[PDB]
């Protein structure tokens, strides 16, 4: 380019700036085409175009303007990049702001999203705020490719859609321009079936949605509602790797961790709206807004010392008892807890207080209600037609088509929206074998086998992997974390080595072999000490995260307390032991709320959680119990630099089952990080019992669960102990402990104590 044309852009006198900045085609080649981007990006120094999923990465040359950047790129098709900027000593990475120079679809957007690789496609499916011929509104548009005829419906035209009717698009796409209307239009689509049927629907790229039970889609101007402050989160995220960090993540539901006074409006962030009634049967309680929850949840939980929030599903959903898991509005945040810049306030807040966002994404089926994606254009759109892979019958639900572009382009997109749009830090897919088996919860007769007769669902297998290829590529540094419940190979590796892609697996066995074994009568846990040590024989298959989550506080299985045996000491007990070890075992943490301060009774998600046993000690010690916990946690390299390596860990004696003690090491890359683990699962004290360790020196006690702080009663080993020149367990030096009961001891060698 000329510096006469860079001048106009610097001084902003260039009549259109589209015309020069963002991606523009400079030539064909045989088998290839020659590209420029560029890029006015005042205070920076540098900066580069990234190809993510081609895995390159291209600078900029500064040109005539030291702020003015172009790169030349050749490749078939320049589709996917992102702009990486240095100004000064950080780096930020964002999509091409010059990206799309029309509010409309072009046939490329067509092509791509035909094809299923549209990773950008609610950038114009939906519902967006532009210019169409010298005049502002809103453009529309939907797939569904077998209506005979679809119409917007809404306020601005009393539901009447005569004079709004869709242009349809290659056969595919329907849309409209709609002048002079804007942000906050309430709407929905009018869709004519083959047959003649009328019905109405949500939009399903819409980015907002009226409460439930109501359910027309509102336009959102989703670009220019909120303004951000985690770039300095983002950056450290994009450069670290999650699994080389204390990863101790708190589960929450938002609709029940804390409800507020129907008698007044739900706050927003500068604004507020009616109350949102959480129930009929409890109409003096409302959901807490977003904004609220950004005031309240996020100090709770930094005072706790966790470094993740974990959420049920946001995405929007008609029925509370669903619990978030039967979605029909997957690109909007739930209109429970206010509007969507509420939410990324909540998000951003978490960034700015050191908390990264975990979501549950449920791409696994959707619910038949009829405002929804079933059935969507009068045909089977969104579902697979045949019932014996597009329902899940026991569920009531219909299971997406993965192997259709259109719809896997739906969901590829939508877990990428999330991260775009809503800076959220990973996500969790709950039922992955529901997705993965063909015969998932189906009898014999009624499931077919797939094209080489096995029972793998090749297209979901398919999906899976592209969803974690593309979110890696496009948002290094996350977390994907899969539920998966049948022993599937290699959930969390990557996609290149054959594995589905996850960086996390929750430990479901290990769950299991816990809450069993805690349940146990004290004496009888001698019969199961294989419990105890059983889950590390398969540990090293996969990265593990150790989740004790909602699901297992619900149904008559009782909250954590209630699990188990003995009076109430010895219950509180279990529970500080039990945890002790969750937190000192190898894998990353997961807990749901209510287990870190005692309540008694199960989640109940129709009402909030019992805040008034706060006010009674034993609460408040197992709260400061989880507190401190955690700080140990973030504190010690040992717990979380090796949790995935052989390094990390190694027993130091597990045959003691008569009295239900193991004992086990932990290590970092430095040597005097390395930390002896010693449990105790009965309430028998033991007064002079040998553990090995490795050397010689003073072992400081760094933490024991029986002190008196955390409502223990104290005994141990009075702030730590010299090691003994007395081999035991096959090391050179051993301790000669207190353990107190039903505890669990943590120690370090501090190399600099004098003797
Ligand atoms: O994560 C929470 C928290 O955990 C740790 O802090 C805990 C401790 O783990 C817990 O034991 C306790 O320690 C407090 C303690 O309560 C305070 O009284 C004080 O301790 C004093 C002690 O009072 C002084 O006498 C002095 O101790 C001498 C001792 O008198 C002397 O006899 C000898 O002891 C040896 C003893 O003779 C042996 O028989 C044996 O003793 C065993 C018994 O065998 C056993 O049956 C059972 O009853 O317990 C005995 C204790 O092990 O071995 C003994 C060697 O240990 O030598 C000692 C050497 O001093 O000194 C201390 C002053 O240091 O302070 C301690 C330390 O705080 O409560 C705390 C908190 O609840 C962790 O330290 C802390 O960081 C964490 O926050
Ligand atoms: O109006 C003229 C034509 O209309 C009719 O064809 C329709 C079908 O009824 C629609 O359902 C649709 O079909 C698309 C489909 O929507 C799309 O997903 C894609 O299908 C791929 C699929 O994703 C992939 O997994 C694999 O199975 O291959 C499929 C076939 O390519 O493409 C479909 C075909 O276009 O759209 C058309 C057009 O509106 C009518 O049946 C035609 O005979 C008629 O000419
Ligand atoms: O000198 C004090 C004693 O030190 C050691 O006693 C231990 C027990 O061995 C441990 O199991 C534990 O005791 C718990 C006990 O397990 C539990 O059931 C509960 O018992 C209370 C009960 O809550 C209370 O309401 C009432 O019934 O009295 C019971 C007191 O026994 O709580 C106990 C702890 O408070 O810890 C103690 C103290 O460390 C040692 O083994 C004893 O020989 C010694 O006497
Ligand atoms: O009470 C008086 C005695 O107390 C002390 O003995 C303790 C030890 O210090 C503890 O380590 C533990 O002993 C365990 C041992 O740790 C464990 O490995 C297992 O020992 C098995 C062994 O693994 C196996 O190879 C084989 O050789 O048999 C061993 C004996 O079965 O189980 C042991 C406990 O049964 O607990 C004892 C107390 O029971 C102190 O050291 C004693 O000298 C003292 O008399
Ligand atoms: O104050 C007027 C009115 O506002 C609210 O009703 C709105 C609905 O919540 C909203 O869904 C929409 O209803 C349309 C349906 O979505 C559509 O499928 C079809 O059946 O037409 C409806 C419009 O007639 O609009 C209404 C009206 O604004 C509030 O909930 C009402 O009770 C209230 O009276
Ligand atoms: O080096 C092999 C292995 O050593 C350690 O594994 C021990 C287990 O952790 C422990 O549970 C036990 O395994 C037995 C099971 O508990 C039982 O249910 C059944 O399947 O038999 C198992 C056969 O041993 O003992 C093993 C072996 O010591 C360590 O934890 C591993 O990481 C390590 O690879
Ligand atoms: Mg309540």
């Amino acid at each position: 380019i000329s510096a006469d044309q860079v001048n106009q852009i610097i001084y902003n006198l260039h009549h259109d700036p589209f015309e020069i900045l963002g991606c523009h085609l400079l030539e064909e080649g045989k088998n290839t085409k020659k590209w420029v981007v560029r890029a006015y990006l005042p205070k920076a120094e540098a900066a580069w175009v990234i190809r993510p999923t081609e895995r390159k990465e291209d600078p900029m040359n500064s040109v005539h303007h030291p702020n003015f950047f172009e790169c030349i790129i050749e490749t078939p098709e320049l589709n996917h990049y992102q702009l990486k900027v240095k100004e000064g000593e950080h780096e930020k990475v964002i999509y091409d702001p010059y990206a799309f120079s029309s509010p409309y679809l072009t046939d490329e957007d067509i092509y791509l999203f035909s094809e299923g690789n549209h990773h950008r496609i609610y950038e114009k499916l939906g519902a967006h705020v532009g210019e169409i011929n010298g005049v502002k509104g809103v453009y529309f548009a939907v797939w569904a490719p077998n209506a005979r005829n679809v119409s917007v419906i809404g306020d601005f035209n009393n539901w009447d859609g005569r004079e709004h009717q869709m242009r349809k698009r290659n056969y595919t796409i329907w849309e409209l321009f709609v002048p002079e209307i804007g942000s906050g239009t309430v709407y929905k689509y009018e869709i004519k079936n083959s047959e003649g049927h009328i019905y109405e629907k949500s939009d399903p790229y819409g980015f907002y949605r009226e409460v439930r039970p109501n359910t027309a889609s509102i336009v959102v101007d989703i670009d220019n509602i909120y303004q951000w402050h985690d770039e300095e989160w983002l950056e450290k995220r994009r450069n670290s790797d999650p699994l080389k960090q204390p990863v101790s993540v708190y589960e929450v539901h938002l609709g029940s961790w804390l409800h507020g006074s129907s008698a007044e409006k739900m706050p927003l962030l500068n604004g507020e709206a009616d109350p949102v009634i959480v129930s009929e049967w409890n109409p003096g309680a409302r959901f807490l807004s977003y904004y609220e929850l950004a005031e309240k949840l996020i100090p709770y939980v930094k005072d706790m010392g966790y470094t993740h929030i974990e959420l049920l599903p946001i995405a929007e959903h008609p029925f509370d008892g669903s619990w978030g898991y039967q979605v029909t509005g997957f690109y909007s945040p739930t209109s429970r807890f206010g509007r969507p810049e509420d939410f990324m306030y909540f998000v951003d807040k978490c960034h700015e207080n050191g908390i990264g966002v975990i979501l549950d994404w449920v791409p696994g089926h959707f619910p038949k209600d009829s405002h929804g994606l079933a059935y969507f254009d009068g045909t089977h759109l969104y579902e697979h037609a045949d019932p014996r892979i597009g329902e899940h019958k026991e569920w009531g639900t219909l299971v997406f088509n993965y192997g259709r572009h259109e719809v896997r382009n739906f969901l590829v997109a939508n877990v990428l929206f999330w991260f775009d749009k809503y800076h959220v830090d990973g996500i969790r897919v709950d039922a992955v074998a529901s997705m993965l088996y063909r015969n998932y919860l189906r009898k014999e007769g009624e499931w077919i086998a797939n094209e080489y007769g096995g029972d793998e669902h090749i297209e979901a297998v398919s999906f899976i992997r592209e969803v974690n290829t593309l979110l890696f590529e496009y948002f290094p540094g996350i977390l994907s974390i899969a539920e998966e419940s049948t022993e599937w190979e290699k959930v969390s590796r990557p996609v290149y080595d054959g594995g589905l892609g996850f960086n996390l697996k929750w430990d479901m066995g290990w769950m299991h072999d816990m809450l069993d074994y805690f349940n146990i009568d004290p004496y009888f846990r001698q019969y199961h000490q294989n419990n105890v040590t059983f889950s590390m024989l398969y540990y090293y298959n996969e990265n593990f995260m150790l989740a004790l989550s909602h699901d297992e506080i619900v149904h008559g299985k009782s909250n954590m307390l209630g699990k188990m045996p003995g009076d109430e000491w010895q219950k509180y007990a279990n529970v500080r032991a039990l945890f002790t070890y969750m937190y000192t075992h190898p894998g990353k943490k997961t807990m749901f709320m209510s287990m870190e301060f005692g309540q008694w009774s199960e989640w109940n998600v129709n009402g909030d959680l019992e805040w008034h046993l706060l006010q009674y000690e034993p609460h408040q010690q197992l709260k400061q119990f989880f507190t401190d916990l955690n700080a140990l946690y973030q504190q010690e390299p040992a717990l979380y630099t090796h949790d995935f390596e052989y390094h990390g860990f190694e027993w130091i004696d597990c045959n003691d089952n008569t009295h239900s003690v193991v004992s086990f090491l932990r290590r970092s890359d430095d040597p005097n990080d390395s930390l002896v683990v010693v449990c105790n699962f009965t309430p028998q004290p033991h007064s002079h019992y040998r553990i090995g360790v490795p050397e010689a020196g003073y072992y400081v006690e760094l933490f024991n669960s029986d002190a008196k702080q955390y409502g223990g009663s104290n005994m141990g080993n009075l702030g730590g102990k010299w090691a003994d020149e007395w081999s035991f367990h096959n090391k050179p030096y051993s301790l000669d402990l207190c353990l107190p009961p039903l505890a669990v001891l943590i120690l370090k060698l501090d190399p600099t104590k004098v003797p």
